[PDB]
């Protein structure tokens, strides 16, 4: 198995973990695209040029869209950055993002070489 395949299986494992019951208490705001209209965030799409969420990452992984781990990481980090850009840093969703990003970053660091 090639290194890109092996690294994308590590990425797929991380993605499975981020969507797992273990992290659900803080991962759930990142499961589906932000429904700005439903949440009354009528400025969301003016501020966030590139929306990203774990369902979109899962679809891109299933569709073999990601060519390497770096591409996968960039979407997961884009999702967190969107949260930090839109939200005051003392808001509950930001605490949830920080916790889920901690799970992501520590396991992404264990990438097989
Ligand atoms: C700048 C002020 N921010 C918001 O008004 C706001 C409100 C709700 C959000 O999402 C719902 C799913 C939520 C609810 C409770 C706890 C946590 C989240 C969000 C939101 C969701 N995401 C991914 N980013 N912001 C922002």
């Amino acid at each position: 198995m090639g290194k890109l395949s092996e690294q994308l299986k590590h990425c797929n494992g991380i993605l499975k973990e981020l969507l797992s019951k273990k992290h659900a208490a803080y991962a759930w705001p990142f499961y589906k695209p932000v429904d700005a209209s439903a949440l009354g965030l009528h400025d969301y799409h003016d501020i966030i040029k590139h929306p990203m969420d774990l369902s979109t990452v899962k679809r891109k992984m299933e569709n073999r869209d990601y060519r390497d781990a770096q591409e996968f990481a960039a979407d997961v980090r884009l999702m967190f950055s969107n949260c930090y850009k839109y939200n005051p840093p003392d808001h509950d969703v930001v605490a949830m993002a920080r916790k889920l990003q901690d799970v992501f970053e520590f396991r992404y660091a264990k990438m097989p070489d």
